[PDB]
DNA sequence: ATCGGCCGCGCA
DNA sequence: TTGCGCGAAGCCGA
């Protein structure tokens, strides 16, 4: 392994016992760096490796949708690692509470985590930290390079960190190698269970019928491979021509699978690398899973703020600020957005697209959250109302790519400043008119009429 | 250091 | 549509 991708947490003395990888991020089998590294240490000292994942209550802020998707990823998973002789462990409470009983009581030697830049996830490590012995590692098993190293500090544009990534790519970007089994030695309910709770939360139609739309993409592993040897085979092509045209269904539709960590970028990354297609078509996706997916991560990792207001470059603040006394075309309260009751039925299709799907189609998500800060009495809560529908019904929300994409939208966050206007100050703008010259508007807010 | 280099619109 | 040149606009890093 490349050692640069571990961070060693806590240091103590080694106990007798297994290896413990705590699973948070990373939610595969394959091409998990953090799990490549467990295994290294339970080999070395003959000891055996396990896996335990925490089932925090932090399920019930989003909805049916992204828990059904991430609890099959989870029993598949399970099959595929007592497979290779690691049994797995579910447990259902408080991390930082929960996790440090398991260590103790099984007498854990070693614990290793994968790495999340999410605030609530070092509110655990270090609650972890403070009630174990044994020493405590973290590996970046998610970015191809990993995240303090590519940069130390937020970097402040696309074009600033490009030249940092790719200086250490040809270290960094490597085949993987095989999840040795162990040589020594419910998941039904908690559904069941979550879904019963979940249940009066649906969003339904006036008919009792549920909006969700199930079968769009198919939640594990071995879904998400084929999803990715799919777009490598058909879509990857015409991506750079066509991933503009929310009528056209050429995105590799590969964010809900990398956001529970269902599959693994640097995998992508080989396979398009080694596969021929139009050289544009290429680098215009690379840019977007290494460059834009690794930003992302740069982004929440150096701004404990990320979800707020105070994260805004300077300009963007003063801009904003001069601008909220200026008086709105409209403004809609959260409810009115999310059952799509606004005038613009270009917003409400792409809203209704987010509703029925989960994913609402990548230059969509600009044009929508655009308009929310547009339309809404202040940023403050156009920024509360952005975050709040992105990881309420976002199969990959609640992830820094959502924080970096909406403070792009909203706060010009590794953007640049444009022509000053009402309302929306020097934010780059977005108009009706302008999506016309880019594609079919009409189709697509034909094929989402559901407004009832 | 001193400057190059990161949507909407008019038009053919 | 479709490409091009332009506009308005602040800032990093050679
Ligand atoms: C308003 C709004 C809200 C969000 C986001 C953007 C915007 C404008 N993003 C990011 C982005 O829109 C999203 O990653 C793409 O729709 C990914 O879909 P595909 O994988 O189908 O695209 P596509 O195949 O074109 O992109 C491939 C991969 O590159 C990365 N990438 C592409 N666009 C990116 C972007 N704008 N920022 C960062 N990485 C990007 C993603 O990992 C993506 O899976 C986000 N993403 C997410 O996973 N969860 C979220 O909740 C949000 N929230």
């Amino acid at each position: 392994m490349n050692p640069k991708r571990i961070r060693a947490l806590k240091s103590g003395k080694q106990g007798d016992g297994p290896v413990v990888y705590w699973m948070s991020r990373d939610q595969r089998a394959e091409d998990n760096w953090a799990l490549l590294f467990s295994r290294a240490i339970a080999k070395e000292a003959n000891v055996p490796v396990v896996v335990v994942f925490c089932l925090t209550d932090e399920f019930l802020e989003a909805g049916i949708r992204q828990y059904e998707f991430m609890l099959k990823g989870l029993q598949e998973l399970e099959v595929s690692l007592s497979r290779k002789k690691i049994p797995s462990f579910f447990l259902r409470g408080d991390p930082g509470e929960k996790i440090s009983r398991f260590v103790k009581d099984y007498n854990a030697g070693t614990l290793v985590t994968d790495f999340s830049p999410l605030r609530i996830k070092n509110q655990w490590i270090e609650k972890v930290i403070s009630g174990i012995s044994i020493p405590f590692f973290e590996v970046d098993a998610h970015n191809v390079v990993p995240c303090w190293e590519a940069s130390q500090k937020h970097e402040y544009a696309a074009h600033t960190f490009r030249p940092k990534l790719y200086a250490l790519l040809p270290e960094f970007l490597e085949e993987f190698p095989e999840l040795e089994p162990n040589s020594v030695t419910t998941l039904s309910d908690v559904l069941e269970t979550g879904v019963k709770a979940l249940l009066p939360e649906r969003a339904l139609l006036k008919n009792k019928d549920p909006l969700f739309e199930p079968w769009h993409f198919e939640p594990g592993e071995k879904a998400a491979k084929k999803v990715m040897e799919s777009f490598i085979a058909d879509r990857l092509d015409s991506y750079g021509a066509l991933r503009n045209d929310p009528t056209k269904n050429m995105l590799s539709n590969l964010s809900p699978y990398l956001h529970f960590g269902q599959i693994s970028s640097q995998r992508v990354v080989l396979e398009v690398e080694k596969a021929e297609s139009n050289p544009g078509s290429k680098k215009a996706f690379l840019d977007e899973i290494l460059i834009w997916k690794e930003i992302s991560d740069n982004f929440c990792y150096y701004n404990p703020g990320y979800d707020g207001f105070e994260s805004f470059p300077s300009w963007a603040k003063e801009s904003l600020n001069a601008h909220r006394n200026d008086v709105r075309s409209h403004i809609y309260t959260l409810e009115e957005f999310e059952a799509g009751k606004t005038h613009d039925p270009l917003w409400n299709a792409s809203q209704m697209e987010l509703l029925s799907t989960g994913k609402m189609h990548g230059y969509m998500r600009m044009y929508w959250a655009k308009k929310i800060l547009e339309w809404s009495e202040s940023p403050e809560k156009a920024l509360e109302i952005a975050i709040c529908l992105n990881d309420r019904y976002e199969l990959d929300g609640r992830d820094p790519n959502g924080y970096a994409g909406i403070a792009w939208s909203i706060g010009g966050v590794h953007d640049r400043a444009w022509g000053e206007r009402e309302v929306t100050g020097k934010i780059r703008y977005m108009s009706y008119e302008g999506c016309k010259r880019k594609f079919d508007v009409k189709l697509y807010i034909e094929k989402y009429s559901a407004l009832d």
